[PDB]
């Protein structure tokens, strides 16, 4: 038989910088 | 017998976008 | 002999939030 799957894959990066602080 | 393990999975997904930055 | 080897693991997490964005 097949073998088990492998372990889970690496986890993703950070994700983008947010947006810019609000209008004064 | 069973075959081994398979190898590791695919990257995950970048993380969600960063809060939005600091008022002026 | 031993089986062929398991499929690729799962797909990895989603990576952590992103960095605060530029002041405002």
């Amino acid at each position: 038989p097949p073998g088990p799957p492998g372990p889970p894959g690496p986890k993703g990066d950070p994700g983008p910088p947010g947006p810019p602080g609000p209008p004064g």
